[PDB]
């Protein structure tokens, strides 16, 4: 059940995303902004308007990427519809994993224009999704851990609702770079 396509998967909790495969080369701003918070929230509002490019060509591209960058990790390495692909959101800034939830298909880079050499079809969590610090803690890796898509915090009553995202007024003063300090 599930790990050969969900029968009858919920587009209220999944999003079909259809993304233009980019290659480094012709990234055109290779990042989504400097903290983490920022580039989680980056990420899903480029995906849905189809603003943001997936990077799925080769492995040199990550390297030449700036962080903090937002990889379409599989949720699970089982769970995928004929065609698409059961992702999430994952924010990493020196690369290192810590709960790749399964296979890695794409790097979320923002699309100002340039070829598509591939186009892939991932269906991303709506809700309840995200690992950008660690689900094993990456063995005592001691990381950022930054789960807080800037407005969208789920610790604090915020249930994880980018629909209709206004994070305006969140921006209390240290918002930039994941270094706030």
């Amino acid at each position: 059940a599930m790990e050969s396509l969900v029968p009858g998967f919920n587009e209220k909790t999944h999003v079909q995303l259809s993304l233009p495969v980019l290659q480094v080369r012709d990234v055109l701003v290779r990042g989504f902004g400097d903290s983490v918070e920022e580039v989680l929230s980056e990420a899903r509002q480029h995906l849905k308007d189809g603003t943001c490019g997936l990077v799925e060509v080769e492995k040199g591209v990550l390297p030449q990427l700036e962080q903090p960058y937002v990889f379409i990790k599989r949720s699970d390495a089982r769970t995928a519809p004929h065609g698409h692909v059961m992702v999430e959101l994952v924010a990493e800034l020196e690369g290192i994993q810590y709960g790749r939830s399964g296979e890695t298909l794409g790097v979320l880079v923002p699309h100002v224009g340039e070829i598509p050499v591939a186009y892939r079809k991932v269906l991303l969590r709506k809700n309840g999704n995200k690992g950008a610090g660690g689900h094993s803690y990456g063995a005592d890796l001691k990381s950022f851990d930054l789960g807080d898509e800037l407005g969208t915090d789920p610790y604090e009553d915020f249930q994880e609702n980018w629909n209709t995202k206004h994070s305006s007024g969140v921006t209390r003063e240290l918002m930039r770079e994941l270094n706030g300090g």
